[PDB]
């Protein structure tokens, strides 16, 4: 009798190239590719267990630009720049992205504490800083071979700088044939979302809010977004056949979110088996295990995600002592394990290159231990997605009706209410009526309304210019 674990990671950036001048207006993709996009399928070369992953085919695209250098990414020609050559507002740009990870404890250098009480900065100071952001996103595989460059602290110079550089882009020219490799070894099954990660059960059918949050306002959908919604789906299987080499059968929904009308397009667009959260078949159905193997009208399989497991690594362990945090999580499987008479399957899934920069030496203490552990477990099979969706020895339930939602409270608040999200959708459902080309698709993604109507932050203005951009570029 085995408990079933599958871990699922989530990886999404939304497009941060700006249309009419081909930069990346911010450096997001870039470092989580050198910190967290090779590194944590690579982490299935030392430990004998089964992880998934998905990779939204936005992601996948910028990935590739980096990769083959043909990424002009503003923030990082900052970096690279000898500091003689530095504009104020690179400068600027550089202190201003400093402050907002300041507190992270992969920025915990000496050397930055320093450099941030200092009001103006020499050559050297400004080499350190350069450096220090670059050193501060790095993975698992590279801090053991720049370990000596990163016990430094201080004292960078521009020879130093530019060799970590080169590194950081081997490591993201390995990362797509990684996610290759292990999917073809059958140590993890690789999953994708709909193109730019937009929410479905939206473009699908806006009144499908009213299901959660009667209450709420939306604009006047004028306009038809379900072909979009389509295309998105579609566009998704042709990007991950040329990466992977065939149609996708596993598709994680962005945001978690479904709806009747939403798995119906998967469905009908050939998708086998998808995950959504564990609020949804808490608010769709009274008797609700999620340790089950789900069919939705048998057209399609469903699981529902752990989500106090998920979020046990997403926001708790973080301020834990990595080992206080495996002990408790094998604790809690054994919990689950010992709970039932049948072989449970317990889906973890969250994204995977967000949590680990608030962990001690970026989480990977924390993943090292968990992974040893778990593949010392005899009662514990992890599977990849594949396997979960075969598994005969499993247990298996019926639904005929989820009630939309997402994995944020269970509704679509974060991304649609409020005036300011709204104005989003206004503008959007207009530029639809007089959308010519496929950039109308990258501003339905979910990321542009989520940051949209919230407190001002450090480098929002980007993604609204992004979004608007984006707007524009589709009418002309
Ligand atoms: O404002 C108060 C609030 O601020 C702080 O949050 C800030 C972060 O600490 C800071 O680093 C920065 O966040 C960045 C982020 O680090 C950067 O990587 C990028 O975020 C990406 C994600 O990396 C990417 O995975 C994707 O995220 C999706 C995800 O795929 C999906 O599954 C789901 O979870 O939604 C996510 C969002 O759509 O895309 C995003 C970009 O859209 O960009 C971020 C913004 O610059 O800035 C944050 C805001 O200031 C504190 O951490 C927080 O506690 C405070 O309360
Ligand atoms: O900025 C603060 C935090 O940043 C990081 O958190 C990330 C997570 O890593 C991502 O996975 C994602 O979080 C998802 C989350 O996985 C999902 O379960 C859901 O969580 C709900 C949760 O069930 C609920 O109980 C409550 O705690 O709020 C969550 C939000 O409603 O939805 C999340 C949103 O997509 O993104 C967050 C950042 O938003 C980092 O890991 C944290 O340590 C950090 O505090």
């Amino acid at each position: 009798k085995k408990l079933f674990l599958v871990f699922w990671w989530h990886m999404h950036q939304p497009l941060y190239r700006e249309p009419y001048t081909g930069e990346y207006l911010l450096p997001w993709t870039f470092f989580h590719a050198v910190k967290d996009y090779y590194d944590m399928p690579a982490y299935l070369k030392d430990f004998e267990i089964k992880l998934n992953f998905n990779l939204t085919p936005v992601l996948i695209d910028q990935i590739q630009e980096y990769a083959q250098g043909k990424a002009k990414d503003v923030f990082l020609e900052a970096i690279r720049k000898d500091p003689d050559d530095l504009e104020k507002e690179e400068v600027e740009k550089l202190i201003e992205f400093t402050k907002l990870n300041y507190e992270k404890p992969i920025y915990r250098f000496e050397r930055i504490r320093e450099l941030m009480n200092k009001e103006k900065l020499n050559r050297e100071e400004l080499l350190d800083l350069q450096t220090l952001n670059l050193l501060a996103w790095c993975g698992r595989t590279l801090r053991k071979d720049l370990k000596d460059l990163l016990n430094k602290g201080r004292n960078y110079t521009q020879e130093e700088k530019e060799y970590v550089l080169n590194k950081y882009f081997e490591i993201i020219k390995k990362t797509l044939s990684i996610y290759r490799e292990i999917k073809e070894e059958g140590k993890g099954s690789v999953s994708t979302s709909p193109y730019y990660h937009p929410l479905i059960p939206i473009l699908l059918n806006p009144n499908c809010v009213y299901e959660t949050t009667p209450n709420v306002k939306i604009p006047d959908f004028a306009v038809s977004f379900r072909e979009d919604a389509s295309k998105h789906v579609e566009l998704a299987k042709e990007k991950y056949f040329e990466i992977f080499g065939e149609h996708p059968v596993y598709m994680w929904p962005p945001q978690a979110s479904v709806s009747n009308e939403a798995l119906e397009l998967y469905y009908e667009k050939g998708i086998n088996m998808l995950a959504t959260d564990e609020v949804i078949l808490k608010n769709s159905v009274e008797r609700a295990s999620p340790y089950l193997r789900y069919y939705f009208r048998e057209l399609i399989s469903v699981f529902f995600r752990d989500k106090t497991l998920s979020d046990l690594i997403g926001f708790s362990y973080h301020a834990w002592n990595a080992e206080d945090a495996v002990r408790d999580f094998i604790g809690r499987l054994k919990k689950i394990h010992e709970s039932v008479d049948f072989q449970p399957v317990v889906f973890v899934v969250l994204d995977g290159e967000n949590c680990w920069e608030y962990y001690e030496e970026n989480g990977i203490p924390f993943l090292e231990k968990l992974y040893s552990t778990l593949e010392k477990e005899e009662w514990i099979e992890t599977l990849t997605l594949e396997e979960a969706m075969r598994k005969e020895d499993v247990k298996t339930e019926v639904i005929e009706s989820v009630k939309a939602g997402t994995w944020f409270d269970g509704n679509f608040l974060k991304w649609i209410g409020n005036k300011e999200k709204n104005e989003y959708w206004k503008i959007l459902i207009e530029a639809k009526k007089k959308a010519k080309n496929d950039y109308i698709l990258v501003a339905e993604g979910s990321d542009w309304f989520w940051w949209q109507g919230e407190e001002k932050a450090p480098f929002v203005e980007v993604f609204d210019k992004l979004f608007r951009s984006f707007v524009r570029r589709a009418q002309e």
